[PDB]
């Protein structure tokens, strides 16, 4: 679990998306795993403007954050689950690391604020739904 407050919105993994995210929907996006709902609240996240490839990812199911080298968002095959059908994800960063189910909505930051987070995980493989590209999270 895990989520981005910026400004009134939030963002969290579309297939952990909650009754009151899917009630207060700004923007959706099966294709990317990601869902952006509306707060009562002002976040104070920084959304990270950049081309990085190095960051800090959170770990739930090691309680740690571990320093990684990711890839450029692109599309890559994900297989079928609860929540989606095999399919290719876009705007996704694959890194070496460790990853279970449970660690998706974990951040991951590099020097200029949140870059994304864990969406997908397998074969020592960590997948980071990137928010970088998302300009009107800021206006
Ligand atoms: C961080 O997630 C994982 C990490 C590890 C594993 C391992 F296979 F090893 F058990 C599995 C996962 C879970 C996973 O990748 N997905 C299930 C939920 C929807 C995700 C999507 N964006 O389509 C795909
Ligand atoms: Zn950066």
């Amino acid at each position: 679990s895990g989520a981005i407050y910026v400004g009134n919105y939030r963002v969290v993994n579309r297939h952990l998306a909650t009754h009151n995210d899917w009630a207060n929907l700004v923007w959706e996006d099966s294709s990317r795993d990601l869902l952006v709902s509306s707060t009562t609240a002002q976040g104070c996240d920084t959304i990270a403007r950049c081309d990085c490839q190095t960051g800090v990812y959170y770990c739930s199911s090691r309680r740690k954050h571990y320093p990684v080298s990711f890839s450029k968002p692109s599309l890559i095959f994900v297989e079928a689950s609860e929540y989606y059908p095999a399919r290719y994800q876009s705007h996704l960063m694959l890194a070496v690391g460790h990853s279970e189910p449970g660690d998706c909505g974990g951040i991951l930051r590099c020097q200029h604020g949140v870059v994304g987070i864990v969406s997908t995980g397998g074969n020592g493989l960590v997948g980071f739904a990137d928010v970088r590209d998302l300009l009107w999270l800021d206006e």
